[PDB]
């Protein structure tokens, strides 16, 4: 098997001969065993809302052409659509109110493990809100900060604060213009699913603008999230660690995090340190904490924790025989991770009464007990170390540098040692100058239908020649870190003229003797939205709205509803937004028309579909070069 | 064409004979262009929760046999069920919150076409609820309550007052002992759609506790929409009225409230009047409202308007020529009908921001301008009819009597006839003495997959012959009453000795020289929850839990995802459940064994599913006679 049209990253590539030779199945061969895909599925024209049921459009010729209740192709694909935007946005809810519960119940004193750690975060999110702080105890402030995150889920005299303070006016009167801003985030996905009920909302613009608001009640989750997660467990800064599969070591105890709710996988990183002693004396050197997916970008960004894999490949760690946990949360866990333990000795563990596995040890997690539920874990993960004693493994020694940690705080420092009281200027300066085209957000899963990381590191390699500054979050990151897009000494390779004597400049006055990497980290999937706080006080900084910045998104192997959400948003805000994958839309010219085309007269932002990364980067930079020509710049 | 095939009522089938000669498309003939329909999706082996979809897995035979992720039959099949389930329960969300809504507004002098109608139901739920009524001010009870409503949407710090404050301790104890109690209606729909999202919820029990949950949301919106439209409205009392095609009349403007929120169409009855001599000046007798769906029904219980048509046959009433308006709100509307409108001169007119049809003119209702929307909508109509001044139309001259009215409180106000000071007292009895086997609820919609109505009246027949009490709501109401079985004169025919013996005892006591009808019918779909205040007051006077008395249901000819979470619902309360056509289930047996069997073990109820209606008869009266055994009583 020619493992290279699998996935471009090697030490995935070496984990599927050894799954191949030992009959373990993998994501690619349930793939290959669904092949090929239901069509009507793929194109959007397929219907399963009522028990009249299922329903489905051939997408050319003769009948079936219309629902059984009189559903149009428009109407089935825009409702597949919605509910696809609600369900991501249920995912950002679900995640944020974690965390808003868990911040309440610290400082009400139920939940000792956690705390506040960034007391400037919390009082500059409590003067966003509009939440006093002078005179006022912390403890109160975040309690004040806890209750209006609470209340932004539902209707109230204020729309979501999480989305109207965190985007400049202009364009919060662009949305509300056009009925766009949420009225609550569990509201609007409520509502999402009523409208797309059988018999409701039945033309294809009306569900579309509701499908954008919805995606804005995403946003506000995202935003929510990060704001959250940086008061308790601090806001990132610049780290250095490493990438891939040879970030596990064979005489460790080996855990990975896994999921996006770092809630108490930050928690299993401070405890695995006070647990060295205890691993030493299993006979192991320590426990080596592991990264997957989100929660594992989360604990990377603020601890420099190694990242293992990604995504699609996340069962190729466990092949590699040295996993002995696997700690989860939810989304994005493949669930033949718990099929696969039983064949590899690792401990799959789940912790969320809401996300279980059948076939995994679940593990009550509560904030209240944090530290006794990760020694509790941490105790299985020993005790499968030991049950490992002489059997070799196989972990390809294959690793990356990553420097990663670039909140839109730490950017916005870095920037400020080239100009101290007008940071964004010198970032401006060289937009305007041509030494930066423009910025491209890499977002988003991989996608086994694309070769793993083929259209991130192709789009990401002609954008960087061109001079685009290139910010990344998720599994995006992810790809581009496992590739060396994160480590500096890849800059002369990759990076044209202008972008490398920014990206020198910038970390030559950051004390580095050396430049910034090649593409700056920002997160996890939540953390898109540092990406949008970037932006929007670029805009700011310049007195235009986000529809005339060049600045661009790519879902480039887009998988997750909360990819689809993401999308959305990014179009929603203003921007030029590519997918890199085919969404259930092309079953509708109509819908297709909306969404890449006269959605710009709405809120300026826009798809961009295009499977082929060499043409999707050439689309990318033309939308980049038409915004620097709106702005009167050379390009 | 044998139209029998399609619909057992005969005004559909002469419409249907009068479709087919003028060309114009039926559900019917989209259904036929639909066969044979999708087996996976038919199933439930079918998912498209990510982009690496569809994935659907064979119900028998070789690969595929899992999803990409890993995600198995059982897990496929219990997510997609439990989106149906939030799906049902955002409708009844959106009809209950825009209720809260206009209450809310009435009492603060912000929309003065609404006011507190029934003052009694007021303070009953204020009571309920816990708030205080001594001393107060209605429109302050009125606020507190409209308030609560509101708070039930979102997390607090009490669980879901409509449905721990509805439903007997002993009940509530049994469901918190599972965690099924809600914590907000917004909260579990959105909960529900995150842990559905791929990588999350992955074992088909937590899956199936999840759905169990988010249907008691559902019933929460269902208690609280009809004590809102209650207090507003009035509750209702019994009244006799007529159904089916030939309730339209030639010579009058004929307008159809068809939906399911009654907030409009409740003042389109009372506005019509007012414009009696208007309508005369344009040539008719008068406007002539008619009910279609659960909007229908609200009218009909309160009001007595005529019943024209429900579910499946809607698009017949605009065959007849004679509709002049169709004045709709959302949920259960064929967007056929605004294509119809076009071959059969009516006006479509959507009335909600939510829900709108291309092709139908748009009219932007708001309580706060309800009388001058309703005129502008009603001059609409009357200029329609103009335009068919000299038009021959083909009303089928068709109808059926039916007394219907029978809310809770006008049962157990009946019955206090016989017993003032014990009312329930008196249907017990006859329970114990077998005079009354047990009761039935129909409930749900039609389908286009059943001949029009022939479930519910098969069932209906054999279980009234054998004693049993039937009541109905939604359109499983109106199947019955375009049938007969809401005329007292056909009480002889249609049931045995034993209920005959005590309709004709109660009607004889309410002075009505005769008895009440063979089935008493309680209202519109969020009124199920009218049923389960009647089966609770029982369960309380009795000592015992739902679970043990002989009360089944019947969603026997269910379609919209609504029925789905009504019928997962009532088997959460405690009740023998059947349903009528195929849910996407069939394709796992653990899911399939869950919800028909080991369900009995969580909460007591069961879903029985049961396309033979003869067989589902049988299989509801060995239901009903196994409780009767539990009791001890002979059967
Ligand atoms: S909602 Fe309409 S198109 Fe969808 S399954 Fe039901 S009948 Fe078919
Ligand atoms: S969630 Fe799993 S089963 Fe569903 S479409 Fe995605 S890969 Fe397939
Ligand atoms: S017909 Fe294949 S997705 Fe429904
Ligand atoms: S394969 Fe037909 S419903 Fe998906
Ligand atoms: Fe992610
Ligand atoms: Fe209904």
């Amino acid at each position: 098997a020619r493992q290279n049209l699998k996935s471009t990253d090697r030490a995935v590539q070496q984990m599927l001969d050894k799954a191949k030779r030992e009959g373990i199945q993998t994501v690619w061969d349930r793939y290959e065993a669904m092949k090929p895909q239901c069509g009507f599925g793929e194109t959007g024209l397929c219907c399963r809302h009522c028990l009249q049921g299922p329903c489905r459009i051939n997408p050319f010729g003769d009948e079936p052409k219309v629902g059984i209740c009189g559903a149009t192709a428009e109407v089935i694909v825009a409702r597949g659509l919605d509910r696809s935007i609600a369900a991501g946005a249920a995912g950002a809810s679900g995640h944020a109110k974690h965390l808003a519960h868990t911040l309440k119940k610290a400082v009400q004193g139920k939940a000792a493990s956690y705390m506040i750690k960034d007391r400037t975060k919390l009082h500059s999110i409590a003067k966003r809100l509009g939440i006093p702080t002078e005179g006022q105890k912390d403890e109160d402030i975040a309690l004040e900060v806890a209750k209006a995150a609470l209340a932004d889920f539902h209707e109230k005299d204020t729309p979501v604060l999480w989305v109207t303070t965190v985007l400049p006016p202009s364009r919060v009167k662009v949305l509300s213009a056009h009925g766009l801003i949420p009225a609550g985030i569990d509201h609007e996905i409520a509502e999402i699913m009523h409208r797309t009920s059988m018999g409701c909302d039945a033309d294809a613009q009306n569900l579309l603008l509701g499908g954008l608001r919805c995606s804005l009640a995403d946003l506000a989750g995202c935003y929510m999230g990060t704001d959250l997660a940086d008061i308790l467990f601090g806001t990132p800064a610049p780290v250095v660690t490493e990438s891939n599969l040879g970030v596990l070591k064979a005489d460790a105890v080996n855990v990975a995090v896994h999921g996006h709710n770092p809630v108490l996988s930050d928690i299993i990183v401070s405890v695995s340190k006070e647990m060295e002693n205890e691993a030493r004396a299993a006979g192991a050197t320590g426990i080596n904490v592991v990264g997957i997916c989100c929660t594992g970008n989360e604990v990377l960004m603020r601890h420099g924790i190694p990242a293992c894999t990604h995504s699609v490949s996340q069962e190729m760690a466990m092949i590699t025989g040295a996993l002995d946990a696997m700690i989860l949360d939810y989304q994005c866990i493949q669930p033949s991770v718990a099929t696969i333990a039983e064949c590899t000795g690792t401990t799959v563990i789940t912790t969320m009464e809401m996300s279980k596995i059948t076939g995994a040890t679940h593990v009550n997690f509560a904030e209240e007990a944090a530290v006794e539920n990760a020694k509790q874990i941490l105790r299985l993960a020993i005790d499968t170390f030991k049950r490992r004693k002489g059997k070799p493994v196989e972990i390809p020694n294959i690793k990356t540098k990553v420097v990663a940690g670039f909140s839109t705080e730490a950017i916005i420092n870095a920037l400020s040692k080239l100009n101290a009281n007008d940071p964004l200027k010198p970032l401006i300066d060289n937009v305007v100058n041509g030494n930066i085209r423009g910025v491209c957000l890499f977002a988003g899963c991989n996608n086994v239908k694309v070769p793993q990381d083929q259209n991130f590191t192709t789009i990401a390699r002609k954008l960087l020649k061109q001079n685009v500054l290139v910010v990344a979050t998720g599994c995006g990151a992810g790809a581009l870190m496992r590739h060396g897009f994160m480590d500096p000494a890849n800059v002369d390779e990759l990076c044209g003229d202008g972008l490398k004597a920014v990206l020198t400049a910038i970390g030559e006055a950051n004390g580095l003797g050396g430049p910034l990497p090649p593409v700056l980290h920002m997160g996890s999937c939540v953390d898109n939205s540092r990406a949008v706080a970037l932006v929007a006080a670029l805009a700011n900084r310049l007195g235009v709205d986000l529809d005339r910045l060049p600045v661009v998104a790519s879902a480039a192997e887009a998988m997750h509803e909360k990819a689809v959400a993401i999308g959305t948003w990014a179009v929603t805000i203003g921007l030029p937004t590519h997918i890199g994958v085919l969404p259930p839309i092309t079953g509708s010219l109509p819908v297709t028309q909306i969404l890449t085309s006269s959605v710009k007269d709405i809120t300026g932002g826009y798809f961009i579909v295009e499977l082929d990364p060499e043409t999707a980067a050439d689309k990318l930079l033309a939308a980049i070069n038409e915004r620097r020509a709106g702005l009167g710049l050379p390009w």
